[PDB]
């Protein structure tokens, strides 16, 4: 390992480690609720 | 270094592995010793 890292350098082995995971993801399939209150906000706002 | 060569495979660190060393070296600076057994090989082999 000692060799390995002599070769590649310090940064390499350190910058590879895994990040994803399948469990951290985040959906975002809804407009019906977010247009709802984009509307309202542009309603109360409204000024131009 | 199981993760190191999951990323980078088997063959890899393998081939990477030192080779050359300063104490194998081989100098070959004479022509002197070398032209004379040349020639004598021409003289007594002279056909054509």
């Amino acid at each position: 390992i000692d060799l390995v890292t002599a070769e590649l350098g310090s940064d390499w082995p350190r910058l590879v480690a895994p990040t994803f995971d399948a469990r951290k993801a985040v959906v975002f399939d809804d407009r019906w609720a977010s247009a709802r209150e984009d509307l309202v906000k542009l309603w109360l706002a409204e000024e131009g």
